[PDB]
């Protein structure tokens, strides 16, 4: 417990109090903590760019997290600070009081009862304002999946990378380009957002391998072999979206403003 | 100049200026166009070693690095802030769109008031916007209707073009001569939604002067809104706000909570 720097706001480990680790990636370690000059609670990240990565993967983390810190939008999860301390980049982000689109799909599963199609358009069309903010500013998000996504009280979505929320916490969708070459470009996170916008009108991944068979699961996403949408519940325009985006071909997927011009179009229809 | 793609936001050697918008005491501000992803953006450039004494130049470095940390989707983002060419350069979200001075302006010429509706709406994300740079301690300075942008989405953005911090609604607290502080922001904020709900300025006058400005400021001598168009609560939240004495006017939380409950309820 260094003591308070009221200057440096958000920018000095001393202005927070940890609780407690709440994740731990390849290079990170993630807490749950209050920040001590106003009582929010935040996600602190701490990131060994000295300790655990080449000079290039450093340079390249520290440009990356610079331009999270510029995306300003309604339904991006904040990144507040990025600062070095203790040999470490100490990243601030916001916790949503809202619970993941995850346990919206379990929660509507253990119910039996689909998420109706004027809904699925409701959230999708904010996950896609949030996706053309990030991609305009040349951002990918690289892991779009139910987990990431929150839903306010308010029908408010953010979009993180977390999987984290204020009280609520092989890649989740596996693209031909992971799978044939680990490549990921702005088209992978296109991909996964046509496979989110499936999951959440059939409350489940388009793609499962035979019996969980990992090599079954390649063999059915070079396919594109998926159960289509029951269509008296959902529009060809919305199984049309979904089928343009899982496409095996990054190029011949649309861009995100084709398909967030899409889910304004169809959330205005109704 | 060379391009220096390793530096982001943090080098002018990164933009082309297009043309300036603006023009402080201590400021000069420019659109420009980043050349690493084509985003526009608002460039002020600041004579922090020209125009000011040491002391200005400080609390003028220390307030930017402050309002560098803002984040929240109704206040302008300020991306980068450096030294270069012996000036302060300030990189910004730039809105230039539409502002609430050009959407008064319409409704006026086109003789029609706007809806309660329609001003809950924008105000609440006004309110918004303020509650955040209160909970950070950051005094706005100059809260009127062409620093209120609207995105074309119809987003309110706070911003400061000319950086008037560091006036269009005359408070009690220039008149005494006292000090800007919180309460003095809440002054400018109840003086923005009478104007949203008026089409003018609650102290505006045809033949107006100092005079009879001050001898209005002191009674708070405006025109009472119709209460046939304006709600108990939008005319008692104005009569709160503007009330001479800071310390009886309500802070932003209070303001926003109201905003909120009226937005919600009318829509």
């Amino acid at each position: 417990q260094k003591a308070l720097r009221p200057d440096m706001g958000y920018n000095t480990l001393a202005n927070f109090r940890i609780e407690k680790k709440i994740g731990r990636g390849q290079f990170s370690e993630v807490y749950r903590a209050a920040c001590l000059l106003d009582g929010v609670p935040v996600a602190l990240k701490k990131v060994q760019i000295f300790d655990l990565m080449d000079a290039k993967a450093r340079a390249d983390c520290i440009k990356e997290i610079d331009l999270l810190k510029q995306l300003n939008h309604p339904n991006v999860i904040k990144y507040y600070a990025s600062f070095i301390e203790d040999n470490e980049l100490n990243i601030v982000l916001e916790l949503a009081d809202a619970g993941d689109l995850s346990r919206m799909i379990k929660h509507f599963k253990k119910q039996k009862r689909l998420i109706p199609e004027r809904t699925v358009w409701k959230y999708f069309v904010q996950l896609c304002s949030a996706l053309e903010h990030m991609h305009s500013r040349r951002v990918m998000h690289r892991d779009i999946k139910p987990a990431n996504v929150f839903i306010t009280a308010t029908g408010v979505v953010k979009l993180g990378d977390l999987g984290l929320g204020r009280f609520f916490s092989t890649p989740y969708y596996m693209s031909p380009e992971r799978i044939h070459e680990n490549g990921y470009n702005f088209k992978s996170d296109i991909w996964s957002l046509g496979c989110l916008l499936y999951e959440m009108a059939a409350l489940q991944s388009p793609f499962y391998g035979d019996k969980m068979n990992l090599y079954s699961l390649c063999k059915k996403i070079e396919q594109c072999d998926y159960p289509p949408l029951p269509s008296d519940h959902y529009s060809e325009e919305l199984r049309q979206l979904v089928n343009m985006c899982i496409n095996p071909d990054p190029e011949k997927r649309p861009d995100v403003t084709y398909v967030y011009d899409v889910a304004k179009r169809m959330h205005a229809c109704t």
